[PDB]
Protein backbone atom coordinates (compact mmCIF):
# COMPACT_ATOMS: atom_id res chain seq x y z
CA UNK A 1 0.00 0.00 0.00
CA UNK A 2 1.24 3.78 0.11
CA UNK A 3 2.44 3.11 -3.06
CA UNK A 4 4.31 0.03 -2.61
CA UNK A 5 2.62 -2.07 -5.51
CA UNK A 6 5.16 -5.27 -5.24
CA UNK A 7 8.41 -5.81 -6.52
CA UNK A 8 8.03 -4.02 -10.06
CA UNK A 9 5.85 -0.82 -8.96
CA UNK A 10 7.26 0.91 -6.00
CA UNK A 11 5.97 4.47 -5.71
CA UNK A 12 8.91 4.63 -2.94
CA UNK A 13 8.50 8.82 -2.84
CA UNK A 14 4.32 8.20 -2.36
CA UNK A 15 5.92 5.79 1.01
CA UNK A 16 8.09 8.62 2.15
CA UNK A 17 5.73 11.48 2.43
CA UNK A 18 3.06 9.02 3.42
CA UNK A 19 5.71 7.92 6.60
CA UNK A 20 6.81 11.54 7.35
CA UNK A 21 2.70 12.58 7.52
CA UNK A 22 2.33 10.44 10.00
CA UNK A 23 4.36 12.52 12.42
CA UNK A 24 7.65 11.56 13.83
CA UNK A 25 8.29 9.09 11.28
CA UNK A 26 11.79 10.02 9.44
CA UNK A 27 10.74 8.17 6.32
CA UNK A 28 10.05 5.22 4.53
CA UNK A 29 10.20 3.04 1.29
CA UNK A 30 8.89 -0.12 0.12
CA UNK A 31 10.14 -3.28 1.60
CA UNK A 32 9.37 -6.89 2.80
CA UNK A 33 8.29 -7.86 -1.11
CA UNK A 34 7.37 -4.52 -2.39
CA UNK A 35 3.76 -4.16 -0.94
CA UNK A 36 4.82 -3.09 2.79
CA UNK A 37 5.53 0.74 3.06
CA UNK A 38 7.95 0.40 5.83
CA UNK A 39 7.87 3.63 7.96
CA UNK A 40 11.14 3.99 10.55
Amino acid sequence: GFGCNGPWDEDDMQCHNHCKSIKGYKGGYCAKGGFVCKCY
